[PDB]
């Protein structure tokens, strides 16, 4: 089901990142290292157990969840909120809650590239990354 998305991925295009994390009230200086940063994400899978790391030169994280099965998250920019997984229409959709508010991070496969869509109020965030061999 999520077999596709699993692997080792690289960030080759990113589109309106400054404004996805300025509405997460992300500050200047962070912003500004972040929109030079290429991180690797890595997908892994032991049965029902997806573990997704995200890893750079500035922030590191790892979650591991089940699809369908809320967990706790506490993000890159440091936002501790309620977490849940699912697949739908072939896309790997999380949606983080937390004071109410809401971001949906949705990845789908497009061509053989994986695009990471992240939207946080008005501001919609486009990043597509490369499998790595
Ligand atoms: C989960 C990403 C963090 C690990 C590397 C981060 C590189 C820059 C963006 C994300 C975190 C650091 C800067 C603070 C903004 C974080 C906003 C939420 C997470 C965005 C992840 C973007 C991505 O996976 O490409």
């Amino acid at each position: 089901m999520v077999d596709a998305f699993l692997g080792t991925w690289k960030l080759v295009d990113s589109k309106n990142f400054d404004d996805y994390m300025k509405s997460l009230g992300v500050g200047f200086a962070t912003r500004q290292v972040a929109s030079m940063t290429k991180p690797t994400t890595i997908i892994e899978k032991n049965g029902d157990i997806l573990t997704l790391k995200t890893h750079s030169t500035f922030k590191n994280t790892e979650i591991s969840f089940k699809l369908g099965v809320e967990f706790d998250e506490t993000t890159a920019d440091d936002r501790k909120v309620k977490s849940i997984v699912t697949l739908d229409g072939g896309k790997l959709v999380h949606l983080q809650k937390w004071d109410g508010q809401e971001t949906t991070l949705v990845r789908e496969l497009i061509d053989g590239k994986l695009i990471l869509t992240l939207t946080h109020g008005t501001a919609v965030c486009t990043r597509t990354y490369e499998k790595e061999a």
